């Protein structure tokens, strides 16, 4: 069982690069198809996010930095918020959110 | 978008369900067939906790309830705990934990 | 195994639910994340009620309710029905199929 | 869309029996397992052809046409569960015997 | 397992192009993306079966034999590709066509 | 799109470690667990190896690497290798190939 929040950094960054694009497109089958990926993308970066969360993150982890817990509630809220939303700014939250979780996860490492 | 913890507790019933069959068999493939399930019904379990807690649960809930983000915490890994063993015990355990949840989501509902 | 009509009744109503909020969300963007998830939501209903009626119903409950097999197969219609489309009423035929096969359930359960 | 094969189905029941015999020739208990992993799967994909052929093909004047196509699948289903809990091949052939019945009710209604 | 057939391909491939040319009469844009969240699924379906048949079925003799293999399960894949981001029946035949080329090698391995 | 052989290279350190852990600890319940988590993390790591040969690398990637078609081939059959195996030897075979795949991805990004 390895872990790694590269998976949920690397699925949010799919949600902002679609959010992009659809800036640039006016084709209703594109905005279409496009909608269709990044829901898909943002279900796939909150589930890697909640495994993190479930399954690594211990109690110990959750006493050194109490605020652990609402982050990652709000990370997923951000990422929630990225999937409602065309707004390529919503999709940059999410990984801004996503790269806190990260900076946390690599000091529980050492 | 509806939402009950009633998704959490039938898959969890059915994890307790299974962990009660095994002591009753001691057949090698039903004892494999019986591990397969319960690790899909355990996960699918934890699934449903994670989308309260991601998607349905609101700031001013974990405000009302400051104990809410580590009992869900406590409720996956007892889950975890359930899908690592054969015991109806610890089973019994992580509804025990569904039921605490559920009481809480009705509360927020009224 | 565990079993409950719940988990169809659960999904049919998230059908039903999204239909409603397609009603007053004018946005091409929400219609289709509504579109979406109103599709897997309703493949997801559809699955729950084939497995009642494949895994739990037994040949003496289809002696004792003739018309069983045909109420299962007109769920699953109204249900396909459901998914193609965007008004509530149809979501209401689905969920009152579910009521029909749910007395039945429960009437097996005595 | 409209296309719609009961090969999908036959294919994974076929997969199933496969393994079944598969089993009976190797006894390491890593492709034991690994082999009821795959059959577990394959069983209940069986299970979703044959259940997606009754609700979303068969429309109902072919249930008018052929008042027993009701109770034929859903005894192709239990015999797709009976497989699913079983390393006997002649379970997963059982199955199979009955997908073969709907497949030849399949491609009447594809000609008349 | 040691059962593989590229209908299973074929199948989600002919699905695509069924959904492009009924993407052509009906204009709802509630159908439209319907359809359009159906043909992405279906051709990520068809993609899976192409890479399983490359990777699973397909042995190190077989790209000898036949050395052009790689390189058309790679254009089948980018065909498929083009398909999913098309409503063009068109694309969905040329996808068609690319898994037919499979298809023909495929049992000519079944054979000898 | 965005594409990276990481999530592949995290997949099969996954089978790896399952393989390694199955090394040292006897329990047949574990043993179990094992190979079926094993078995889907393995055939994630397939699916992602093959995502980055049909999506991401185009005409001009394999005319200036000729064996990079056999390569991913290699890959993905010693990845199914792996999956039939508790030998940590093959989980590491198939993390040599990634590598490999690796080395010739970032190539292309510069």
């Amino acid at each position: 069982g390895v872990y790694d929040p590269a998976q949920a950094r690397i699925e949010a960054e799919s949600v902002k690069a679609v959010q992009e694009k659809m800036a640039g497109n006016d084709d209703p089958h594109f905005q279409t198809r496009a909608t269709v990926i990044k829901e898909q993308r943002a279900e796939l970066a909150k589930h890697h996010v909640s495994v993190l969360w479930s399954d690594y993150f211990k109690p110990p982890h959750f006493e050194k930095y109490p605020e652990l817990h609402q982050l990652v509630n709000d990370t997923l809220k951000a990422m929630s918020a990225a999937k409602g939303s065309k707004d390529p700014a919503t999709g940059q939250k999410a990984l801004d959110y996503i790269a806190q979780i990260d900076k946390i996860f690599w000091e529980t490492k050492k």
